């Protein structure tokens, strides 16, 4: 099939701002994080291209609170309420209760739904572009490599765990489980799946 593209927009709450402390340091940070991303989807013919971003340098526009749901639902019904975009990311500098580090909607993407929340948990920029993307994997209809039998990973080494564990371990994902790819090939069944079809420019 021919390249599919996601339009991203970003956006960068209170905490994460204060915690990088300036506007550079936070563009510097994003720009690494989308890179990386995009880096991990070229491996599945995708291509994420951050076409918006939105920091939020005095105070948030919702609230984002330590559970993920609470803030990720605040998020889909603040955007909701303009642009263009195929799919919105917050990062944010809040600690989420326990060791969740993200939460999406599942198979949203394309919809007005169509989002997710990302704690930046890691001096490595890596570690919340591996969860962002593991969140962008729900919104295109993944689930977690446990939960579908005979599933098969092809990560030779650390624990062989690829990017859509529901748990990071140790070791920063690199790759899309064999069950990945599957449902993404499922999800670009749905009708709604078309606004993945334009090629940014
Ligand atoms: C470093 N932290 C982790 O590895 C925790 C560990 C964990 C696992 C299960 C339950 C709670 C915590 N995992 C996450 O933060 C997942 C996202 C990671 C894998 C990128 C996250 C867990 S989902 C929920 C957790 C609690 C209420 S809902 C997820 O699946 N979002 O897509
Ligand atoms: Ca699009
Ligand atoms: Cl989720
Ligand atoms: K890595
Ligand atoms: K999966
Ligand atoms: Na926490
Ligand atoms: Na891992
Ligand atoms: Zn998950």
């Amino acid at each position: 099939r021919e390249t599919r593209y996601v339009e991203l927009y970003v956006v960068v709450d209170n905490a994460e701002f204060q915690m990088l402390g300036s506007e550079a340091a936070v563009r510097h940070r994003v720009l690494e994080v989308v890179n990386h991303v995009d880096k991990l989807y070229q491996k599945l013919n995708f291509r994420v291209v951050l076409v918006g971003l939105e920091i939020w340098n005095s105070q948030d526009r919702f609230h984002v609170s330590p559970d993920p749901s609470v803030t990720l639902e605040n998020l889909l019904t603040w955007q909701a309420r303009r642009h263009l975009h195929d799919n919105v990311q917050l990062i944010t500098g809040v600690d989420f209760t326990g060791t969740t580090v993200g939460f999406a909607r599942v198979s949203a993407m394309c919809s007005h739904s169509s989002g997710a929340v990302n704690q930046d948990h890691s001096k490595n920029p890596v570690g919340v572009a591996c969860t962002m993307a593991h969140e962008m994997g729900h919104n295109l209809g993944m689930d977690h490599d446990e939960n579908v039998q005979g599933c098969r990973c092809q990560e030779r080494f650390e624990a062989g765990r690829c990017i859509m564990a529901g748990s990071i371990g140790s070791s920063f994902p690199r790759m899309f489980s064999d069950c990945s790819q599957a449902y993404l090939e499922s999800f670009l069944e749905r009708p709604q799946s078309v606004c993945l079809a334009n090629a940014p420019d």
